[PDB]
């Protein structure tokens, strides 16, 4: 009851502001109630990766029945609640990595790939259902078969492109857990795409450890706008800032600029989405020794406002809610926050909470 307590004592202040039409926001809240398709997507950095702030949302703000798209394989440290991975033998390509600079890269950045022929990854999901309708994305040197698929029922599949060097896809309705082995050594998998026949509540993230707002540039555009297209979104969050303001390359405009393309590609390749910006919280960096505000980040937590009211979305400011309920050093003092830019899982429940709040003032669910 921590959580609780101070979410009682800032009931009054809202860190949620809308710019959005009373004729989305209503539509949105018309899919809550119906409980019938209800498609929301988490893009972000550390503060979403780990899926601590998602799991909250995904728990009270819809009933989930469904997982959406997940990555190949989990980064360290990352996680996907909604699934379990094991594998060997495959290296993980990530676009944020300088290290990994110049590969092919889907959507998010993430790529498994087979160091050896009869590599393997391992799959499950949480949930008790295990029947599903997986889209599966993979790359391969050869024309040949790229990957097997054994499922739980013994069902065997093969992926198998018919060009080379590009990424593929293709749907097979399997029962969880299932193995994956590589049928060619460099073979590439991108994510999957795991949903029921109809009828898809879910929350799925695409979330990576130092990502910058920027980081979809990164991605081959032609496959991301495939993948935008397999899933339907409902309610897309952006949370995304932080790592703008710790790492070089960081304009005004160009922040805005590519943050509002990306915004203007999201409200078109998912029609009537309510789109949600989601402001980093206090951010600081090291002076050596000490930390200190980050000078670039309330140039960024205002430029994301403006945004907000140019492409007319939500903005829940995490900064905001942290000053309002004493700032960043009390929040340390708690253990809710750690001395840098990161929260611990109580900071991280605390700030999804009292989203659920301020958004109950705007939508009914």
């Amino acid at each position: 009851d921590t959580i609780d307590s101070i979410l009682n004592q800032n009931k009054n202040h809202s860190a949620l502001t809308s710019y959005v039409s009373k004729k989305d926001l209503k539509n949105l809240e018309k899919k809550l109630e119906k409980n019938q398709n209800i498609g929301i997507r988490i893009y972000g950095d550390s503060h979403m990766a780990a899926d601590f702030f998602p799991r909250v949302i995904r728990g009270y703000l819809i009933r989930s029945n469904s997982i959406g798209f997940a990555y190949p394989l989990q980064p360290k440290y990352q996680q996907n609640l909604n699934l379990v991975y094991s594998y060997k033998n495959f290296e993980i390509l990530n676009s944020r990595n300088p290290a990994n600079a110049g590969h092919n890269f889907p959507l998010g950045g993430i790529i498994a790939k087979a160091k050896t022929k009869g590599a393997k990854i391992n799959l499950d999901t949480t949930l008790d259902k295990k029947n599903f309708k997986i889209g599966f994305l993979f790359k391969a040197k050869q024309n040949t078969n790229a990957f097997s698929i054994k499922d739980a029922k013994n069902q065997s599949y093969e992926l198998r492109t018919t060009q080379i060097n590009k990424w593929s896809y293709k749907e097979l309705e399997l029962d969880l857990p299932l193995q994956i082995s590589a049928l060619q050594k460099d073979a590439e998998l991108g994510g999957y795409f795991i949903t029921n026949k109809d009828n898809n509540v879910f929350l799925d993230t695409i979330a990576i450890n130092g990502a910058k707002s920027d980081l979809w540039l990164s991605w081959n555009q032609t496959v991301v706008k495939k993948e935008l297209g397999l899933l339907h979104n409902d309610l897309i969050i952006l949370a995304y800032g932080s790592n703008d303001a710790l790492f070089k390359g960081f304009e005004k405009q160009k922040f805005k600029n590519n943050l509002k393309k990306w915004i203007s590609i999201l409200k078109t390749y998912n029609k009537n989405a309510v789109i949600m910006l989601i402001s980093p919280p206090t951010v600081v960096q090291k002076q050596g020794k000490n930390y200190k505000l980050a000078p670039d980040f309330f140039t960024i937590r205002k430029a994301l406002y403006e945004v907000a009211k140019e492409e007319k979305t939500l903005i829940f400011d995490m900064h905001q809610f942290m000053q309002d309920s004493g700032g960043k050093n009390k929040w340390i003092e708690q253990k809710l926050s750690l001395n840098d830019v990161h929260l611990t899982i109580k900071g991280y429940e605390l700030m999804a909470k009292k989203l659920l709040e301020d958004l109950k003032n705007i939508i009914d669910y």
